[PDB]
């Protein structure tokens, strides 16, 4: 039957991972993760009157 | 079936993106995205806040 | 039977186009596209846009 | 049980274009068609002009 | 049983190691493993100031 | 997967014509190939001449 | 099907040897290996080699 | 029934032999082939005919 | 044990020769034989030549 297999994610985002490498994914994760923090913030903002 | 796979999709997208790079593809995309910013324009015209 | 892929097509052709790139196919295309253009206008000698 | 596949020969016939290219086997093909262009002209008894 | 294989790990693994190498993989994971080394240090501590 | 295939033939022979060539293995095959224009002369003496 | 095969390991094991080759592997092991020295000779140390 | 890979030395001699070439393998073959002549020579002294 | 998939020793022994070559194989393995010609001396008392 059909295969749709979750291990096939995984070797492909190995992949993805050694090509872009993991010191420079941290950056673009990072970089690109500004915008969650805003979620994040807003979703609790425990400080403001 | 496994005839149809749409995870045969997410492999080759990934190596697209990889050959042609994340960045570059943001400039090629913007710039032919042009066209597709006058779409919603006039699709949005007819329709105030 | 399970012989014939149309997805077989989609792979292959990926591989065309990053070989030939996108830009230069462009070019190839538009050029090459030109006896169309006849095609279009012998069948259509009027048009409302 | 499978054996011959006319699939196979597609994928084998884009290999060798995109090997040989197209624009090249352009001149490569109409070169060695001068050949052709005789058959079809002394065969030009039995198609009205 | 067929699919989901641990064995894909090793050979993942090996790919892994060998593209960044072993003695690189050394600095990488002892510079990263810093912090470790104090989570290791405070469940063994166990006297505060 | 397969065995005993014709097909396996049919892939090789594509290969060894690519990376020799096409244009190359005709002066190859001929220039080997005139022991076989003595064969075909011998058995086609056709009378003492 | 068998994912678990002995075989496996001689084939990523050759490869490792070729990319790091046998005459480096050599003064890497041996490096390595004066642990290895220690522990025979404790074990041993009733026993002069 | 099988048991065997025939058609598995086929493809493997022809890589050796593109790797190698054919012209380069003639000067290897025949200068190797040195010590065959001397053999065909002494199981032929005792006589020829 | 043995006795099976034996033809995957020959197709890795192949490519550890081409890797290698064969030439210098014959100097890696003539010096590193120098300890195999020992045993057959010292074992020359049950083997006459």
């Amino acid at each position: 039957m059909g295969g749709i297999s979750i291990w096939q994610l995984l070797i492909i985002a190995v992949i993805v991972v050694l090509l872009f490498g993991t010191k420079k994914l941290g950056s673009i994760g990072s970089d690109l993760g500004a915008s969650i923090k805003g979620f994040k913030k807003a979703m609790s903002d425990d400080e403001p009157k």
